[PDB]
């Protein structure tokens, strides 16, 4: 099921950092990692929280669809491109917190607490702050969660709607060419020790899916470009992406 | 509600052929063109009739989703990439005709008819064999036409399920980055003269949709490339894509 292969800690060393990626093949049910220990090792999902936000705000109605608007309150924030109106497709390709903070008010801690333990999402737990718990709340979850929870979601298989579950994996299209296409989501822990980087998602290719859930030490922003080129590097190194 | 830019026939003239490209802005609902006659001059669909094809099929349950395997008939066909099992979403991505024509048989010529008068699509005529009218019968469609089927596509008003419609735009995907995403369908009419070659869809912006259908004369398979290159050149030249 699992075999290790620490081949892929030069590509974290040569950028002086520490991290895990994990790998899964759909097709012959195999995973892959550099570090098993690390790979179940359960972090604060930070901004990956925004899948199983998604489909909890589009089941439970919060937002109707992925054209719906919603106006930015007028705040300016330090992101620029947060201080724009933004639907959901643009809200979760640049990881517009203040949206998905209003969502979480108006899911509650109840409804939220419920979906989760039916995602079987992490540690289930929603302790602290209703809109933040999922970046300084008791909320963890372990590369090898992302992937089980991710595995569901592309199958269709998250206890909420075929439309919810097909909305949100529209919305995680990050890039797609002749060779590949990959939906996934970034995260940024910054608010609680360890601050790590989160790259989840898969790869879809012609005749399979690779399911891949990374994160590592990030101790300031200007290291986030190395989640995705890592990451890709691991996917270049077992030839699935060219 | 249209209007005609003939800047564009330099994209042509520079690569030795002749063809319209046909714009449409969601947004301030204005078309443009280079060529307003051509624009409305019906064709052939070819290959692109594989996107109203794809959503009578399931919509009937002859594909049951876009992970049902097709597998190969055995005959070894000219293109290469037709010689293997295929999905919705690679058997679109190839134009696989044979696994289209086994939708087709199956859907049936009375189904096909009254559902492409549903569609309003094109001159809503099968005539011919109901496995390859689209390649060598009466259905005939102009580019203005592709776009008034691609809008409602896009907004999930054809007159199937909102299930079937998000399957096909899914299966419709490109092309995506940062900058943009392009759900299309290519297209090669050989059989009966003109031979030209089809590429219509749309580019989704961050605050917008850019739908496009064009064709272009293709003698020769040489030239099919060209499709996508001249499309490029004129979101380029517009402002569209970087
Ligand atoms: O609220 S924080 O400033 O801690 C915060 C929250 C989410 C973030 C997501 C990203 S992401 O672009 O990596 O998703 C980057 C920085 C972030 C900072
Ligand atoms: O059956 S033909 O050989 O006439 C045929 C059908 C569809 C085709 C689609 C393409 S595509 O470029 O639209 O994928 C290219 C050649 C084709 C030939
Ligand atoms: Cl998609
Ligand atoms: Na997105
Ligand atoms: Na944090
Ligand atoms: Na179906
Ligand atoms: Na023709």
């Amino acid at each position: 099921m699992w075999q290790e292969n620490k081949s892929w800690n030069a590509h974290f060393t040569e950028h002086k950092s520490q991290g895990v990626v994990v790998l899964w093949n759909e097709n012959k049910q195999q995973g892959f990692t550099n570090n098993l220990k690390r790979a179940n090792q359960a972090f604060l999902p930070a901004s990956t929280f925004k899948i199983p936000n998604s489909l909890i705000a589009l089941d439970l109605g919060v937002v109707k669809d992925e054209h719906q608007v919603f106006k930015w309150d007028g705040q300016t924030r330090d992101i620029a491109t947060w201080n724009r109106d933004h639907n959901l497709i643009t809200a979760m390709k640049y990881s517009v917190v203040p949206v998905y903070q209003e969502f979480a008010r108006q899911i509650g801690e109840a409804r939220m607490s419920k979906m989760l333990h039916a995602f079987d999402y992490g540690n289930e737990d929603i302790s602290g702050n209703v809109d933040s718990f999922w970046l300084d709340g008791g909320i963890r979850i372990s590369a090898t969660e992302q992937i089980s929870f991710l595995r569901k979601l592309y199958h269709n298989k998250l206890h909420v709607s075929e439309r919810s579950q097909r909305i949100v994996k529209q919305a995680m299209l990050t890039e797609a060419n002749g060779d590949y296409i990959i939906r996934a989501k970034t995260g940024y822990s910054t608010r609680i020790e360890p601050k790590i980087g989160w790259w989840v998602g898969w790869v879809e290719l012609d005749d399979n899916v690779w399911f891949f859930a990374m994160n590592m030490d990030m101790p300031t922003s200007d290291g986030l470009g190395l989640r995705q080129a890592i990451t890709k590097e691991v996917l270049k190194q077992e030839k699935i992406i060219p």
